């Protein structure tokens, strides 16, 4: 169980983003039907009142949070990866529009998830902006958590993989466009109940095993980071 808190620019916090940048659900809960509308934006997707501001080359930084700001982030128990989509904002993440800008599952050098440096790094994961054309966009942050997801929720409800998905209003000011943005993925639709990485048993496979569910990061893509880019409780 968590959410995303708002984001930081180059270091600098953007401020609570909750229901004003961030399309935020009401609760913390996954979202776990892979074919649900949920799986674009999570259960409350509309416009918020603002876009952040940013040009092509900014670290954009993500900060999640379970309870309150700057706590346990997520339960540790939730080990999977975190990707990082992006969408053109007049599509309202409907259509093949999801082009992934980052993807971070199981580090065998340093045997950890994504999620596990993402508790270590105060829930901070970033991406650098990439040069798209200058306009509005969704950055849909994705973590699965997969200590249930042996099962398909499909076939058993109570669990899955469990998605936890966040849409943050950016607004690309700056960018040369020397990386047009190409069509993407739908959501609902990328994941289905064959697609690899959907059904793991953490339990019995070795996560040495874990192939991330497709798509590839974007030729695009400029790269990102798991790590705390800002002290929240220095403010
Ligand atoms: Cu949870």
């Amino acid at each position: 169980h968590t959410l995303v808190w708002g984001v930081w620019v180059n270091g600098v916090d953007q401020g609570d983003g909750r229901n004003i940048y961030i399309r935020s659900p009401p609760n913390n809960n996954p979202v776990k039907n892979l074919t649900s509308p949920d799986m674009t934006c999570n259960v409350d997707n509309r416009v918020v009142p603002k876009s952040v501001p940013v040009n092509a080359g900014d670290t954009l930084t993500f900060e999640w949070y379970h309870n309150t700001r700057d706590d346990d982030i997520i339960a540790s128990s939730h080990h999977g990866p975190i990707a990082v989509y992006i969408a053109p904002a007049a599509s309202n993440g409907q259509g093949n529009v999801w082009v992934k800008l980052f993807e971070d599952a199981y580090n065998v050098t340093n045997s950890t998830w994504a999620v596990d440096r993402l508790i270590t790094a105060h829930g901070q994961h970033s991406v650098v902006v990439p040069h798209v054309a200058p306009g509005d966009y969704l950055f849909r942050a994705e973590i699965i958590a997969l200590h249930e997801a042996d099962s398909l929720y499909s076939q058993n409800p109570i669990r899955g993989a469990q998605f936890y998905i966040s849409c943050a209003q950016i607004t690309i000011n700056s960018s040369d466009d020397s990386t047009p943005l190409p069509a993407g993925v739908p959501f609902p639709g990328a994941y289905t109940d064959s697609t690899p990485g959907i059904q793991f048993n953490i339990y019995t496979t070795p996560a040495t095993s874990y192939v991330a569910p497709p798509p590839s990061v974007w030729s695009g893509a400029l790269g990102g980071s798991i790590a705390q880019v800002g002290d929240a409780s220095l403010e």
